[PDB]
């Protein structure tokens, strides 16, 4: 019997994928605790675990875009002092996370943190009480330049501890297929993206033809030119043209098996949902820390990264190389220990 | 890798107990979906799960009031003819829920069915499409009567499948402490009980007295009353009183370590959540096939059932034999396989 305190991030592509991992260890008859920004409540209380706040409502860009001094800083275009800037951001979001964060801790007694490679509160928070902490990877690929960066940037902090870094962590947890790239312990990746749910009519139903899910248009324009291809499109967002087939938030793990092609935003959970599902996916990347992560992917034949859209997926219409690799990779992924096996580590 | 179809019922204490199984068999990398009334939808939901619908809006009054031939029933007034009355209600909920729930599994094709012990449905199900399925029970006492009363009031769907009774289970489980009460397998009961949440300040603060939960008045009434024994009261319900300290819905199994008594209607759930946290209980039973349940507890000495409420909370407020056999028990279950172990079970 354990106390484990998860500390989450601000946004829910940062909280998500902790989800299994957490319901993991309450399965095994542990306690948890899911701590993150405010806004993050529904997320949490959403998947079916308990929460607790560690600072009002946040978003990145808003800790992102002012240093300590209360200085407006902009986007490097260099791909490496762009990593630093980033990983900055990660270690100042700390800074408005760990008083209440530590508070937390204090009173509910954790025996464990466990906690995202980036949210560098949950570190901070273990070397403080001096307890073990386990670090979940929930990126194909994580710049080392990021989480560095953001060390660097928690220097004081760490020295009100007596400490230039962070303690190492019990476990440090990979979901990256090996046949696709350090201390770090494997982990099978099984996807958590849902909120609300009624695995629609058609995906139980035939597909009569490929099907397409997409996740002064764009999302709009991609919409009633991607069915010229010869697909069927399904567009699952929040947020009627004719060879489109469904309208609004469907829960992307239930429906992915209903589909052939996946274009979307280049988000890790995304990614990482469509490869442990063996779908082939567009990518058309726009955050900085998910390039690594695209590019692995174009290189192992499991999708196209497009930095034209259109041309990307008539080629993986027609390629039949590219439903294949992806299917060995959902393969690949389905052999390494389930989030249930890595409890049992855990606890030892 | 496996597929279970988890065919639940239309009241939320009869989904709830059978969410952590459901995340356990999907942190071990399995696949699940939980089928149940439309009205179920947010429950399934809200706990992360997958859900699809068996059957419009429903509550058991609508089935239990009226039997197959059209005709209106009534409550027998003894005990025994009861059992059965329930049990052939369980039986006629099956009725509206097969079709649906059938077409379902020969849709989504699962390897398995996991139900809950008057969930019928499952069962059926099961023995119609010739695969393996697991039984839970959600109580500490399960009548074998009104099991028996069901599977008799569905003699005729049984006949269609060349069928007298249901197949065996591959695995059936019980919750019940050994020393509290059958080709059976003990686990552990991990609670949930959660929809929104945001674990209350108060819960993690210390406690300067005694607290007791409560969850033309009653609840007024005992809301009233109850402080003056020197109760400081929180009513953990969803629908100002000077010694009470909370009002709304909360976390059950989170505000649970935060009091020294509940008082409450005699609910499956919310007895085993007391039990599993060692926190005696005042019992006030309604519903009959409870009934069991609150004999057991009241003999075990962890709680008083109340078929005058104000008496047993003084009771246990000065008697420390009621903390001491509620921790006891908690510890007992503490002991037992936990979910994790029996999706090990059944792996095998």
């Amino acid at each position: 019997h354990m106390r484990i305190l998860v500390i989450a991030g601000c946004s829910e592509g940062f909280v998500m994928p902790l989800v299994p991992l957490s319901w993991a260890l309450r399965a095994a008859g542990h306690e948890v605790l899911v701590a993150a920004s405010e806004n993050m409540g529904p997320t949490v209380t959403g998947a079916g675990l308990p929460f607790a706040p560690t600072c009002p409502s946040l978003d990145m860009p808003e800790v992102l875009s002012w240093d300590r001094e209360g200085n407006r800083t902009t986007m490097p275009r260099e791909e490496k002092p762009l990593l630093e800037h980033i990983g900055r951001g990660y270690g100042r979001l700390v800074l408005r996370m760990r008083d209440e964060a530590l508070a937390l801790a204090e009173r509910w007694k954790p025996d464990l943190v466990l906690t995202e490679t980036y949210s560098l509160t949950g570190p901070l928070v273990a070397a403080t009480l001096g307890i073990p902490w386990i670090e979940q990877s929930i990126r194909l690929a994580s710049p080392e330049l990021i989480k560095s960066a953001g060390v660097g940037e928690l220097a004081p902090e760490l020295a009100e501890l007596g400490l230039t870094d962070f303690p190492d962590p019990l476990l440090s947890i990979d979901v990256c297929p090996p046949s696709m790239e350090p201390g770090t312990t494997k982990m099978r990746y099984v996807p958590y993206n849902g909120r609300n749910d009624q695995v629609p009519s058609w995906v139980f139903e035939e597909r009569k033809q490929p099907r397409l899910c997409l996740t002064l248009s764009l999302l709009q324009a991609l919409s009633q030119e991607l069915p010229k291809l010869g697909f069927e499109v399904v567009v699952a967002v929040s947020d009627l043209p004719e060879g489109v087939l469904a309208a609004g938030q469907f829960p992307l793990s239930a429906i992915m098996p209903a589909c052939d092609v996946v274009v979307h935003h280049g988000g890790h959970g995304t990614t990482l949902t469509c490869l442990s599902e063996g779908v082939p996916q567009v990518s058309v990347p726009v955050i900085a820390e998910v390039w690594d992560s695209a590019r692995l992917l174009h290189a192992a034949g499991a999708g196209v990264e497009v930095p034209s859209v259109l041309a990307a997926c008539a080629r993986i219409r027609d390629d039949s190389s590219y439903v294949g690799n992806a299917r060995r990779l959902a393969a690949e992924m389905a052999t390494l220990p389930t989030p249930a096996d890595i409890v049992r580590l855990i606890e030892q």
